[PDB]
Protein backbone atom coordinates (compact mmCIF):
# COMPACT_ATOMS: atom_id res chain seq x y z
CA UNK A 1 0.00 0.00 0.00
CA UNK A 2 2.90 2.50 0.26
CA UNK A 3 3.06 3.94 -3.01
CA UNK A 4 5.90 3.65 -5.37
CA UNK A 5 7.60 6.72 -7.42
CA UNK A 6 9.77 6.83 -10.56
CA UNK A 7 11.25 10.16 -12.21
CA UNK A 8 11.76 10.01 -15.87
CA UNK A 9 12.82 13.57 -16.28
CA UNK A 10 14.01 16.48 -14.05
CA UNK A 11 11.13 18.99 -15.66
CA UNK A 12 8.35 16.29 -14.30
CA UNK A 13 6.81 15.27 -11.26
CA UNK A 14 7.58 12.26 -10.18
CA UNK A 15 5.04 9.38 -11.30
CA UNK A 16 2.95 7.18 -8.87
CA UNK A 17 2.66 3.25 -9.62
CA UNK A 18 1.40 0.45 -7.26
CA UNK A 19 3.70 -2.61 -8.59
CA UNK A 20 3.86 -2.51 -12.10
CA UNK A 21 5.16 0.62 -13.52
CA UNK A 22 4.78 0.41 -17.46
CA UNK A 23 1.62 -1.66 -17.08
CA UNK A 24 0.04 0.74 -14.70
CA UNK A 25 0.89 3.81 -17.02
CA UNK A 26 -0.52 2.08 -19.87
CA UNK A 27 -3.75 1.04 -18.08
CA UNK A 28 -4.38 4.42 -17.18
CA UNK A 29 -3.72 6.46 -20.39
CA UNK A 30 -6.35 4.01 -22.04
CA UNK A 31 -8.55 4.99 -19.02
CA UNK A 32 -7.71 8.99 -18.57
CA UNK A 33 -6.36 10.50 -22.03
CA UNK A 34 -7.76 10.50 -25.38
CA UNK A 35 -6.00 7.63 -27.13
CA UNK A 36 -8.44 7.09 -30.12
CA UNK A 37 -6.65 10.47 -31.50
CA UNK A 38 -3.25 9.39 -30.64
CA UNK A 39 -0.22 8.42 -33.15
CA UNK A 40 2.51 6.30 -31.38
CA UNK A 41 4.27 6.21 -34.85
CA UNK A 42 4.17 5.01 -38.20
CA UNK A 43 6.47 1.78 -37.10
CA UNK A 44 3.33 0.89 -34.77
CA UNK A 45 0.88 1.54 -37.52
CA UNK A 46 2.44 -0.46 -40.15
CA UNK A 47 2.59 -3.51 -37.57
CA UNK A 48 -1.20 -2.60 -36.38
CA UNK A 49 -2.05 -2.65 -40.32
CA UNK A 50 -0.44 -5.92 -41.27
CA UNK A 51 -2.16 -7.71 -38.60
CA UNK A 52 -5.23 -6.17 -38.92
CA UNK A 53 -6.08 -8.35 -42.42
CA UNK A 54 -5.26 -11.66 -40.27
CA UNK A 55 -8.28 -12.51 -38.27
CA UNK A 56 -6.68 -14.49 -35.04
CA UNK A 57 -4.21 -12.09 -34.40
CA UNK A 58 -7.00 -8.61 -35.03
CA UNK A 59 -9.44 -10.74 -32.55
CA UNK A 60 -5.86 -11.34 -30.15
CA UNK A 61 -4.51 -7.78 -30.14
CA UNK A 62 -8.49 -6.32 -30.28
CA UNK A 63 -7.75 -4.17 -33.51
CA UNK A 64 -10.69 -1.45 -34.38
CA UNK A 65 -10.68 1.29 -37.10
CA UNK A 66 -7.89 -0.02 -39.73
CA UNK A 67 -6.90 3.96 -40.82
CA UNK A 68 -6.26 5.35 -37.58
CA UNK A 69 -2.95 5.43 -35.99
CA UNK A 70 -4.04 4.57 -32.42
CA UNK A 71 -3.11 1.48 -31.40
CA UNK A 72 -5.67 -0.71 -28.40
CA UNK A 73 -4.20 -1.74 -24.81
CA UNK A 74 -3.91 -5.50 -26.25
CA UNK A 75 -1.23 -4.67 -28.94
CA UNK A 76 0.56 -1.98 -26.87
CA UNK A 77 1.07 -4.39 -24.24
CA UNK A 78 2.29 -7.42 -26.44
CA UNK A 79 5.06 -5.07 -28.38
CA UNK A 80 6.05 -3.46 -24.65
CA UNK A 81 5.85 -7.26 -23.23
CA UNK A 82 8.17 -9.04 -25.93
CA UNK A 83 10.94 -5.81 -26.06
CA UNK A 84 10.98 -5.91 -22.02
CA UNK A 85 11.96 -9.42 -22.61
CA UNK A 86 15.38 -9.05 -24.89
CA UNK A 87 17.63 -9.23 -22.45
CA UNK A 88 15.89 -11.79 -20.31
CA UNK A 89 18.37 -14.86 -19.69
CA UNK A 90 15.41 -17.60 -19.13
CA UNK A 91 17.09 -20.68 -17.82
CA UNK A 92 16.06 -21.96 -15.08
CA UNK A 93 19.59 -21.47 -13.36
CA UNK A 94 20.15 -17.84 -14.50
CA UNK A 95 21.65 -16.08 -11.13
CA UNK A 96 22.40 -12.69 -12.53
CA UNK A 97 21.13 -9.59 -15.03
CA UNK A 98 22.47 -8.28 -17.53
CA UNK A 99 22.85 -5.27 -15.41
CA UNK A 100 24.82 -6.89 -12.65
CA UNK A 101 27.21 -8.72 -14.98
CA UNK A 102 27.81 -5.08 -16.32
CA UNK A 103 28.26 -3.61 -12.67
CA UNK A 104 31.08 -6.42 -12.57
CA UNK A 105 32.68 -5.43 -15.47
CA UNK A 106 33.14 -1.97 -14.67
CA UNK A 107 33.91 -2.01 -11.24
CA UNK A 108 37.13 -4.02 -12.92
CA UNK A 109 37.46 -1.56 -15.25
CA UNK A 110 37.40 1.14 -12.52
CA UNK A 111 40.16 -0.60 -10.37
CA UNK A 112 42.06 -1.32 -13.74
CA UNK A 113 42.53 2.27 -14.47
CA UNK A 114 45.21 2.81 -11.43
CA UNK A 115 43.62 6.80 -10.54
CA UNK A 116 42.75 5.63 -6.75
CA UNK A 117 39.37 5.65 -7.11
CA UNK A 118 37.38 4.60 -4.14
CA UNK A 119 36.32 0.88 -4.06
CA UNK A 120 32.36 0.34 -4.82
CA UNK A 121 30.85 -1.34 -2.13
CA UNK A 122 28.10 -3.23 -4.48
CA UNK A 123 26.01 -3.45 -7.56
CA UNK A 124 23.68 -0.63 -6.17
CA UNK A 125 26.74 1.54 -5.89
CA UNK A 126 28.32 1.05 -9.08
CA UNK A 127 25.09 1.97 -10.80
CA UNK A 128 24.90 5.01 -8.60
CA UNK A 129 28.82 5.74 -9.99
CA UNK A 130 27.46 5.07 -13.91
CA UNK A 131 27.59 9.22 -14.71
CA UNK A 132 31.82 9.21 -13.33
CA UNK A 133 32.45 5.39 -15.23
CA UNK A 134 30.57 5.40 -18.41
CA UNK A 135 32.45 8.82 -19.90
CA UNK A 136 35.65 7.58 -18.98
CA UNK A 137 34.80 4.30 -20.72
CA UNK A 138 33.90 6.31 -24.05
CA UNK A 139 37.02 7.73 -24.21
CA UNK A 140 38.88 4.98 -23.83
CA UNK A 141 36.72 3.03 -26.31
CA UNK A 142 37.33 6.25 -28.74
CA UNK A 143 40.95 5.59 -28.44
CA UNK A 144 40.55 1.95 -28.97
CA UNK A 145 38.22 2.37 -32.05
CA UNK A 146 40.94 5.23 -33.56
CA UNK A 147 43.85 2.45 -33.24
CA UNK A 148 42.13 -0.35 -34.07
CA UNK A 149 43.77 -3.27 -35.71
CA UNK A 150 42.91 -6.03 -38.61
CA UNK A 151 39.31 -5.89 -40.31
CA UNK A 152 35.62 -4.25 -38.62
CA UNK A 153 33.31 -6.64 -38.67
CA UNK A 154 30.36 -6.59 -40.50
CA UNK A 155 28.25 -3.72 -40.68
CA UNK A 156 31.09 -1.35 -39.38
CA UNK A 157 30.32 -3.10 -35.97
CA UNK A 158 32.84 -2.28 -33.17
CA UNK A 159 30.83 -4.33 -30.66
CA UNK A 160 30.24 -7.30 -33.11
CA UNK A 161 29.95 -11.59 -31.68
CA UNK A 162 31.69 -13.60 -33.84
CA UNK A 163 29.01 -16.39 -34.60
CA UNK A 164 28.72 -19.19 -36.63
CA UNK A 165 25.65 -18.27 -39.71
CA UNK A 166 23.75 -21.79 -38.35
CA UNK A 167 23.96 -20.86 -34.39
CA UNK A 168 20.18 -20.54 -33.65
CA UNK A 169 20.64 -20.42 -29.64
CA UNK A 170 22.25 -17.23 -27.17
CA UNK A 171 23.03 -19.85 -24.57
CA UNK A 172 26.85 -20.96 -24.88
CA UNK A 173 27.18 -24.51 -25.43
CA UNK A 174 30.85 -24.83 -26.01
CA UNK A 175 32.80 -27.27 -23.67
CA UNK A 176 29.87 -26.61 -21.27
CA UNK A 177 29.14 -22.68 -21.20
CA UNK A 178 31.61 -20.81 -23.60
CA UNK A 179 30.77 -19.75 -26.97
CA UNK A 180 33.29 -21.05 -30.05
CA UNK A 181 36.50 -19.93 -29.61
CA UNK A 182 36.91 -16.65 -31.74
CA UNK A 183 33.36 -15.22 -30.74
CA UNK A 184 34.71 -12.11 -28.82
CA UNK A 185 37.88 -11.04 -31.20
CA UNK A 186 36.76 -8.23 -32.90
CA UNK A 187 34.88 -6.41 -29.49
CA UNK A 188 36.55 -3.01 -28.73
CA UNK A 189 35.07 -3.90 -24.85
CA UNK A 190 37.17 -7.12 -24.54
CA UNK A 191 39.91 -5.62 -26.86
CA UNK A 192 40.04 -2.65 -24.41
CA UNK A 193 39.44 -5.14 -21.39
CA UNK A 194 42.30 -7.18 -22.29
CA UNK A 195 44.63 -4.51 -22.80
CA UNK A 196 43.95 -3.18 -19.21
CA UNK A 197 44.18 -6.50 -17.86
CA UNK A 198 40.62 -6.92 -16.30
CA UNK A 199 40.04 -10.02 -18.21
CA UNK A 200 43.55 -11.79 -17.90
CA UNK A 201 42.97 -15.39 -19.42
CA UNK A 202 39.51 -15.78 -21.73
CA UNK A 203 39.03 -19.16 -23.44
CA UNK A 204 38.88 -18.76 -27.15
CA UNK A 205 40.55 -15.10 -27.01
CA UNK A 206 44.25 -15.33 -27.48
CA UNK A 207 46.29 -18.13 -26.74
CA UNK A 208 47.11 -19.74 -23.35
CA UNK A 209 50.24 -19.09 -21.69
CA UNK A 210 52.79 -20.89 -19.16
CA UNK A 211 50.97 -18.96 -16.15
CA UNK A 212 47.62 -21.04 -16.75
CA UNK A 213 49.21 -24.29 -16.80
CA UNK A 214 51.16 -22.90 -13.54
CA UNK A 215 47.69 -22.06 -12.14
CA UNK A 216 46.13 -24.97 -13.12
CA UNK A 217 49.29 -27.16 -11.52
CA UNK A 218 50.04 -25.38 -8.20
CA UNK A 219 46.54 -24.13 -7.54
CA UNK A 220 48.68 -20.43 -6.39
CA UNK A 221 46.10 -17.59 -8.57
CA UNK A 222 42.73 -11.75 -11.95
CA UNK A 223 41.07 -8.23 -11.96
CA UNK A 224 37.16 -9.60 -13.18
CA UNK A 225 37.12 -12.54 -10.47
CA UNK A 226 38.46 -10.45 -7.51
CA UNK A 227 35.46 -7.25 -8.68
CA UNK A 228 32.41 -10.43 -9.33
CA UNK A 229 33.36 -11.99 -6.07
CA UNK A 230 33.59 -8.66 -4.07
CA UNK A 231 30.43 -7.22 -5.54
CA UNK A 232 28.32 -10.70 -5.86
CA UNK A 233 29.19 -12.47 -2.54
CA UNK A 234 26.30 -10.53 -0.06
CA UNK A 235 24.23 -12.04 -3.10
CA UNK A 236 25.25 -15.42 -4.06
CA UNK A 237 27.67 -16.33 -1.22
CA UNK A 238 30.54 -19.11 -2.53
CA UNK A 239 28.30 -19.95 -5.54
CA UNK A 240 29.53 -16.81 -7.39
CA UNK A 241 29.66 -17.51 -11.30
CA UNK A 242 33.49 -17.05 -13.47
CA UNK A 243 32.43 -14.89 -16.30
CA UNK A 244 35.51 -16.49 -18.77
CA UNK A 245 33.98 -20.03 -17.66
CA UNK A 246 30.16 -19.17 -17.86
CA UNK A 247 30.15 -17.08 -20.80
CA UNK A 248 26.58 -15.95 -21.32
CA UNK A 249 27.64 -13.60 -18.26
CA UNK A 250 30.22 -11.91 -19.87
CA UNK A 251 27.66 -11.48 -22.79
CA UNK A 252 25.12 -10.14 -21.96
CA UNK A 253 27.37 -8.01 -19.68
CA UNK A 254 29.09 -6.96 -22.41
CA UNK A 255 25.83 -5.81 -24.66
CA UNK A 256 24.32 -3.93 -21.36
CA UNK A 257 27.45 -2.05 -21.23
CA UNK A 258 27.13 -1.11 -25.20
CA UNK A 259 23.58 -0.48 -24.24
CA UNK A 260 24.77 2.08 -21.13
CA UNK A 261 27.15 3.02 -23.02
CA UNK A 262 24.29 4.85 -26.08
CA UNK A 263 22.21 5.88 -22.99
CA UNK A 264 24.18 7.79 -21.71
CA UNK A 265 25.45 9.45 -24.94
CA UNK A 266 22.10 9.91 -26.53
CA UNK A 267 20.60 10.83 -23.17
CA UNK A 268 22.89 13.82 -22.42
CA UNK A 269 22.22 15.86 -25.63
CA UNK A 270 19.94 18.60 -24.59
CA UNK A 271 18.20 19.85 -21.96
CA UNK A 272 14.53 19.15 -20.78
CA UNK A 273 14.44 22.60 -19.86
CA UNK A 274 14.64 23.57 -23.38
CA UNK A 275 11.43 24.52 -26.01
CA UNK A 276 9.75 21.45 -26.80
CA UNK A 277 9.76 20.12 -30.98
CA UNK A 278 7.02 17.98 -30.07
CA UNK A 279 3.34 17.43 -28.94
CA UNK A 280 3.64 15.17 -26.18
CA UNK A 281 2.73 15.74 -23.00
CA UNK A 282 2.94 14.08 -19.31
CA UNK A 283 -1.22 14.19 -19.76
CA UNK A 284 -1.38 12.45 -22.48
CA UNK A 285 -0.03 9.23 -19.93
CA UNK A 286 -1.32 10.43 -17.22
CA UNK A 287 -4.67 12.33 -17.66
CA UNK A 288 -5.23 15.78 -17.17
CA UNK A 289 -6.44 15.36 -13.60
CA UNK A 290 -3.09 13.54 -12.35
CA UNK A 291 -0.82 16.40 -13.79
CA UNK A 292 24.61 24.05 -17.44
CA UNK A 293 25.72 20.79 -18.53
CA UNK A 294 22.98 18.06 -19.25
CA UNK A 295 22.96 15.22 -16.39
CA UNK A 296 19.34 13.63 -18.02
CA UNK A 297 21.22 10.24 -17.36
CA UNK A 298 22.31 11.16 -13.78
CA UNK A 299 19.08 11.99 -13.31
CA UNK A 300 17.45 8.48 -14.82
CA UNK A 301 20.38 6.45 -12.55
CA UNK A 302 19.13 7.87 -9.56
CA UNK A 303 14.97 7.86 -9.82
CA UNK A 304 14.18 4.98 -12.16
CA UNK A 305 17.17 2.29 -12.65
CA UNK A 306 18.18 2.71 -8.68
CA UNK A 307 14.91 2.56 -7.40
CA UNK A 308 13.82 -0.57 -10.11
CA UNK A 309 16.95 -2.14 -8.77
CA UNK A 310 16.70 -2.00 -5.17
CA UNK A 311 12.99 -3.32 -5.08
CA UNK A 312 13.75 -5.82 -7.85
CA UNK A 313 17.58 -6.99 -8.34
CA UNK A 314 16.62 -9.34 -11.31
CA UNK A 315 15.80 -6.18 -13.81
CA UNK A 316 17.66 -6.39 -17.21
CA UNK A 317 18.49 -3.36 -19.33
CA UNK A 318 15.48 -4.03 -22.24
CA UNK A 319 12.84 -3.97 -19.05
CA UNK A 320 14.10 -1.00 -17.50
CA UNK A 321 14.32 0.57 -21.23
CA UNK A 322 12.58 -1.41 -24.00
CA UNK A 323 12.47 2.03 -26.56
CA UNK A 324 16.63 1.40 -26.73
CA UNK A 325 15.44 -2.18 -27.45
CA UNK A 326 12.98 -1.03 -30.25
CA UNK A 327 15.37 0.93 -31.70
CA UNK A 328 18.50 -1.28 -31.88
CA UNK A 329 16.41 -4.22 -33.13
CA UNK A 330 14.96 -1.88 -36.04
CA UNK A 331 18.38 -0.55 -36.98
CA UNK A 332 19.60 -3.78 -37.36
CA UNK A 333 16.45 -4.79 -39.28
CA UNK A 334 16.27 -1.76 -41.48
CA UNK A 335 20.51 -2.41 -42.31
CA UNK A 336 19.28 -5.86 -44.08
CA UNK A 337 21.16 -8.17 -41.63
CA UNK A 338 19.65 -11.37 -40.80
CA UNK A 339 21.05 -13.80 -38.02
CA UNK A 340 20.12 -16.62 -40.45
CA UNK A 341 22.68 -15.54 -42.87
CA UNK A 342 24.87 -13.23 -40.36
CA UNK A 343 11.09 -8.82 -41.31
CA UNK A 344 9.56 -7.96 -37.86
CA UNK A 345 11.34 -9.98 -35.58
CA UNK A 346 9.82 -7.96 -32.65
CA UNK A 347 6.12 -9.57 -34.20
CA UNK A 348 7.44 -12.94 -34.35
CA UNK A 349 8.47 -12.96 -30.53
CA UNK A 350 5.32 -11.46 -29.88
CA UNK A 351 3.24 -14.33 -31.79
CA UNK A 352 5.48 -16.93 -29.89
CA UNK A 353 4.80 -15.27 -26.85
CA UNK A 354 1.15 -15.59 -26.87
CA UNK A 355 0.37 -19.06 -29.23
CA UNK A 356 0.31 -22.19 -27.52
CA UNK A 357 1.58 -23.82 -30.09
CA UNK A 358 4.87 -22.92 -29.77
CA UNK A 359 6.74 -24.96 -27.31
CA UNK A 360 9.81 -23.70 -24.79
CA UNK A 361 12.86 -24.52 -27.82
CA UNK A 362 10.71 -22.95 -30.25
CA UNK A 363 10.11 -19.58 -28.25
CA UNK A 364 13.71 -19.52 -27.33
CA UNK A 365 14.87 -19.84 -31.04
CA UNK A 366 13.08 -16.98 -31.93
CA UNK A 367 13.57 -14.47 -28.87
CA UNK A 368 17.56 -15.49 -29.68
CA UNK A 369 16.83 -14.18 -33.27
CA UNK A 370 15.37 -10.72 -32.02
CA UNK A 371 18.47 -10.48 -28.75
CA UNK A 372 20.88 -10.98 -32.34
CA UNK A 373 19.10 -8.48 -34.29
CA UNK A 374 19.37 -6.35 -30.86
CA UNK A 375 23.05 -6.79 -30.54
CA UNK A 376 24.04 -6.25 -33.97
CA UNK A 377 21.38 -2.74 -33.93
CA UNK A 378 23.00 -1.90 -30.62
CA UNK A 379 26.75 -1.87 -31.98
CA UNK A 380 25.36 -0.52 -35.26
CA UNK A 381 24.23 2.46 -33.50
CA UNK A 382 27.22 3.43 -31.20
CA UNK A 383 29.74 2.51 -34.02
CA UNK A 384 28.54 5.28 -36.16
CA UNK A 385 30.40 8.65 -36.95
CA UNK A 386 27.11 10.13 -34.70
CA UNK A 387 25.06 8.36 -32.53
CA UNK A 388 22.85 10.72 -31.56
CA UNK A 389 22.07 12.15 -35.49
CA UNK A 390 21.27 8.02 -36.35
CA UNK A 391 18.79 8.13 -32.85
CA UNK A 392 17.02 11.19 -33.81
CA UNK A 393 16.59 10.68 -37.45
CA UNK A 394 15.15 6.81 -36.40
CA UNK A 395 13.04 8.46 -33.65
CA UNK A 396 11.42 11.26 -35.84
CA UNK A 397 10.84 8.90 -38.70
CA UNK A 398 9.85 6.05 -36.78
CA UNK A 399 8.38 6.37 -33.05
CA UNK A 400 7.04 9.89 -32.77
CA UNK A 401 10.14 10.75 -30.90
CA UNK A 402 11.18 14.91 -32.13
CA UNK A 403 12.93 16.09 -29.16
CA UNK A 404 14.82 15.18 -25.84
CA UNK A 405 12.02 15.31 -23.50
CA UNK A 406 10.38 12.74 -25.85
CA UNK A 407 13.02 10.43 -26.15
CA UNK A 408 13.81 10.11 -22.51
CA UNK A 409 9.88 8.71 -22.25
CA UNK A 410 10.06 6.86 -25.36
CA UNK A 411 13.02 4.71 -23.80
CA UNK A 412 11.66 3.93 -20.81
CA UNK A 413 7.98 3.30 -22.26
CA UNK A 414 8.84 1.86 -25.48
CA UNK A 415 6.45 4.05 -27.43
CA UNK A 416 5.75 7.62 -27.54
CA UNK A 417 2.00 8.85 -27.43
CA UNK A 418 0.97 12.37 -28.70
CA UNK A 419 -2.35 13.43 -30.15
CA UNK A 420 -2.31 13.15 -33.99
CA UNK A 421 -5.65 14.04 -34.73
CA UNK A 422 -7.01 17.77 -34.10
CA UNK A 423 -10.13 19.66 -35.37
Amino acid sequence: MVPSYFGITQNDPFIRFHTDFRGEVVNTMFENASTWTFSFGIWYYRLKRGLYTQPRWKRVYHLAQMDNFSISQELLLGVVNALENVTVYPTYDCVLSDLEAAACLLAAYGHALWEGRDPPDSVATVLGELPQLLPRLADDVSREIAAWEGPVAAGNNYYAYRDSPDLRYYMPLSGGRHYHPGTFDRHVLVRLFHKRGVIQHLPGYGTITEELVQERLSGQVDVLSLWSRRLLVGKLGRDVPVFVHEQQYLRSGLTCLAGLLLLWKVTNADSVFAPRTGKFTLADLLGSDAVGRVRNFEFLVRYYIGPWYARDPAVTLSQLFPGLALLAVTESVRSGWDPSRRSNPVADYMFAQSSKQYGDLRRLEVHDALLFHYEHGLGRLLSVTLPRHRVSTLGSSLFNVNDIYELLYFLVLGFLPSVAVLP
